[PDB]
């Protein structure tokens, strides 16, 4: 059986064509950061505190005031239909039942309407790639607000697409809203915040300088991320960049992260280092590829179970008790 | 032939079903700490002192006042019957003949009575997982005292079981024996004061990895600490036990004896733990490997081999006795 | 298809005999530096700056006052004929069309005349291994000046050939070819018999960088000869730092050794290099598709530089700073 | 063809039985130091100085006042007959022609007389393992002085033999010769005065790895030190010899000559040892690889190759003579 996220990865590959699998991996250039996102987590040492009463371990928390089952959410990932026919519809249902945040990609296989319809009560954010046509922009935002999305995610590390050698060697042809065959800057944010009442979360920040700019522009949150190493390669591992970003923000706004989260202690470490919660990219697709909706739900349940387990073992009764004292410096 | 502990590991695998072998390995999650426990030992560099008179190398020492052949003992490990039919009985006999301390697991294949009967004079401690009932607890403690156990080991790093992927993928089914395998904790510091106030036996806390918990251990007046990460079978990605040993020893400042387990496989590992402040080391898996290969004779051979190696590296490094093994031996 | 330099490397191997492939690899002794040249680049972490207007990314720059398409040029490499019949002629044409500098080896398969004839307008430097007779030397220099070469490259890390075990085990026999006491003082002389700027290639230390400036040369190419000479020296990208720090911008500093992807170029520039040079990749390009191969290798690397500059927030070569490097 | 020492190693293996090959490898216990001796050399970065006049590169030097072709000599290694029938005789001839120092083992396959007879003018030292019987000791020493040996080497890191797992698993049986292989020590610092009262030959201590032992060496007035860990065949997990060299050299401060062995395989290794303060290096296994491949010609080729490499890296780095090889060459 599939007992951890790594098993879902190994199994997901088989149910997918090399073309679709390589796209889901899609490391950029020499693929240094893709591997580093994981190695960076494995290097960190934990300092457990035993003999504490751990009879009741609470895994709940909140992001942007909204409560969720665990600090484990779904990061935006395009075309879920390459993994499972139902695409985002299955993902939405699983996210709703798991009661966590599902960030829908700007390039989903199904329309936002179809997705929302599949899981009405789901907590969800919308990742929108801004275009030159701001009429499309404000209309997409209003459309999102109308559909119940509770936040807008702006990914900033993709002005252009990363260089994924595998996709190029396979000459693309993404065959699962059809698959599509940027000049956005800090000032453009001022105009976006004027057309929406939705909190804005900037995704892709890796430095304290950009973190400072993010606060000067009054955004509601930051997702520390290097796009899973699919964009600019040889940058810091997201879990490492998390430290300086957290230190610069000083708790003014919520900071999250993604990239390489695969096991319970990775979540534990991100939280202890200052993140409000983590987001999953590829694991969600692995879940879909294996068992559709049940697959996504299983990945989420497994990671949550592991967090619950390492919190118990390390001596953290609740997310609030997860501190940097847990981290070996 | 089997000439070192590594050979017993390689050979042990073959006489055991993948199910049983995976259970004995049982690294948790990504299995980082399991490997690190060994790598951490290999990184440490020794500074030998030559041309000293090493005609008489003494390997003896004491723990809790009791004398033993070498600072090499048996850490608690459940269900020995999955490795050899005789289970803990063969282990007890080997431990008694080697004259070292045998810590018996709370989940042994045979009853304490049968185990003690097999080796009456054996020096032994008892690792007891405390339960809700303060009657089952005190009765187990009294039963232990009655049977001759000279110490109570309280393992603190297992409030819940570690996530061993292999066992899960093999869906368990632990089929070894007598005392059946449990199909499948709220104990805190205050419960100690209570346990301590109901037994006279010295108490050794197993699983401490931090100076903070080492301080708490002393405030609660326990008699000893076994620095350990449960062989990487519990919370993974914590420090290697040989590395954690340092901050624990520094915090304790010699007030109480500090021991360790986790990755000890060769003589110099024992040497390094002692030079770093440990009173002695305990062996987990190697004992089971010994059982799987030759039963009682296997366990005895593993103990004799490690002892012979310690004796050899002590001779080579210039340490006439356990008392002469100091941190000067360690490259800082 | 071949989508990156690594692909050209893997494919190049097949179209060449082990003898020729080993010669193009030619790591010296234990081959430590050859690998380190790449590993040293991979270790460096980048600090991107997002949300800047990257609608117009300029990849152009100049070396010795001459403008080029990108800070990506061709380092001197002998006998191009072992990779493609046309040898340096194909290389020359490709370099001319890509509009970058092509440093021609002192041991080319074709004469300088034939090479220049193949690509008249090409920007090129000449790497000349000095010999004892100062007549031959000055005649070679005058011959170069006459042919249009805009700079003279002196390679200093090769007083004797490196110990390439592979070539020895294959007993040589380079069949597509020839079967030093030069010191600092000799420079003063060469400078008197030529008006061409002199670029020293192979400097790895700040001490030699100082001496280079005292002898008033026009440029330095930080290099370890691709790990083909003295092995176990620093990686060129690492040695770059102390050479740049000693030179303090007095003269242009370049580098070669292990450049294979866009960010490598980005990193050398952020660290102070004016531009980088490619050694083996050019030969891989020739081995695969001749002139088209070399051109593709140059275009690919250029496209990658353009992409990471866009991603990292560098609108032009002038905006590539050490703030980009994680210290 | 064989173009470097590595090739001789690869080829030597084939002409030898696993038994004999494993004995020549013989890493102790987990075999950490054996590998580290090489990796330690590879980590050091060189800083070459170009455009210097290297038309004349001198590779000569002296040890104990005696001049030699290059700072490359032969360390003591027992039973050369397991590699080539002629054993030490071939080695002696090759060493004599290469004009370097040949340290003969206390456990050679041939008698010192036969060895000396094979190469009369050879520069050579004698490594003698001191015994309980000092009559045997002074007679061996006098016998050595009589035969022309110019120095006595005392190996101090082998009071007992290292634990070579391979040999044990192969159950020994060393079958190579004349002087039979022994079927299988209490020497201390004070014994050095006794030895110094029976001989006038300079004494070189082999096996020192620490500044403490280096200080003691000087207090006992010996003539030289060979920094060595016995090729990782004795106490394992000690520092790599090239790394230990530094603290030994710093403690000695030029009072006596310091040499080293362990992992030297290529020209730059020799260069680095010299730059770090060693007077010269000694080769262990390489010499045996040479014998196994081509007997006398093999040993000579190994020596010529390493010498050629030293000459080459000296030329490239900008060192006109051994005297010009300085620590400025090393990246700190
Ligand atoms: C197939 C795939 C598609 C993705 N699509 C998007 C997208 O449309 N928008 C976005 O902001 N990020 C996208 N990402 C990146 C994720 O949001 C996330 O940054 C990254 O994958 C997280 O790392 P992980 O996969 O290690 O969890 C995608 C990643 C993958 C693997
Ligand atoms: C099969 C197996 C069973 C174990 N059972 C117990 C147990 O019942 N109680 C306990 O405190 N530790 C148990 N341990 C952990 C050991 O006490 C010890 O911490 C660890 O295995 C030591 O490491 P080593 O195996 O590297 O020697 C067990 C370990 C193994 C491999
Ligand atoms: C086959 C081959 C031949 C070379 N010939 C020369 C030469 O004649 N002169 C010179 O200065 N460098 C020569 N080099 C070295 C290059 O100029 C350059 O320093 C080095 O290869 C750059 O590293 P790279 O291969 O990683 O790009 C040669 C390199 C190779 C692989
Ligand atoms: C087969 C073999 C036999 C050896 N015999 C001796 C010996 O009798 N006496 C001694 O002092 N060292 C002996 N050594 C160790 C060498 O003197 C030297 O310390 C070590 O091998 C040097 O390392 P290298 O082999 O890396 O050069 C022996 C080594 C080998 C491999």
């Amino acid at each position: 059986p599939l007992v951890c996220l790594a098993d879902f990865k190994a199994h997901a590959q088989k149910q997918l064509s090399k073309t679709s699998w390589d796209f889901i991996e899609g490391e950029a250039d020499d693929g240094i950061t893709y591997s580093e996102n994981i190695a960076a987590f494995k290097r960190i040492r934990l300092r457990p505190r035993y003999l504490r009463d751990m009879s009741k371990v609470d895994t709940r928390t909140t992001i942007q005031g909204q409560e969720i089952s665990a600090p484990i959410c779904i990061s935006p990932t395009a075309f879920h239909s390459i993994a499972w026919p139902d695409g985002e519809k299955s993902t939405a249902r699983a996210a709703q039942e798991a009661n966590i945040c599902y960030v829908i990609s700007s390039y989903a296989s199904y329309s936002l309407e179809d997705i929302v319809a599949a899981a009405p009560e789901g907590f969800r954010w919308f990742q929108l790639y801004m275009k030159s046509d701001w009429d499309f922009n404000k209309q997409m935002v209003q459309r999102a607000e109308a559909l119940g999305f509770k936040a807008l995610v702006i990914t900033i590390d993709t002005p252009v697409l990363g260089n994924r050698r595998r996709d190029k060697r396979n000459q693309l042809n993404l065959e699962a809203l059809r698959a599509l065959k940027a000049s956005f800057c800090w000032n453009d944010l001022s105009l976006l915040q004027s057309i929406t009442r939705l909190p804005i979360i900037l995704k892709g920040i890796l430095t304290k300088e950009d973190a400072e700019l993010a606060m000067k522009h009054n955004v509601q949150g930051i997702v520390v991320s290097n796009h899973g190493g699919r964009q600019l390669d040889e940058v810091s591992a997201s879990i490492d960049a998390l430290r300086e970003v957290v230190a610069a923000v000083k708790g003014k706004i919520e900071v999250y992260m993604d990239g390489g989260v695969r096991t319970g202690t990775d979540v534990l470490k991100a939280l202890a280092l200052g993140a409000r919660c983590i987001f999953l990219g590829r694991p969600i697709l692995w879940g879909l590829a294996c068992k559709g909706e049940d697959g996504v739900k299983e990945v989420l349940d497994i990671l949550t179970a592991e967090l619950h387990r390492c919190m118990t073992l390390s001596g953290c009764q609740s997310v609030a008790e997860i501190s940097p004292d847990l981290i070996q410096f």
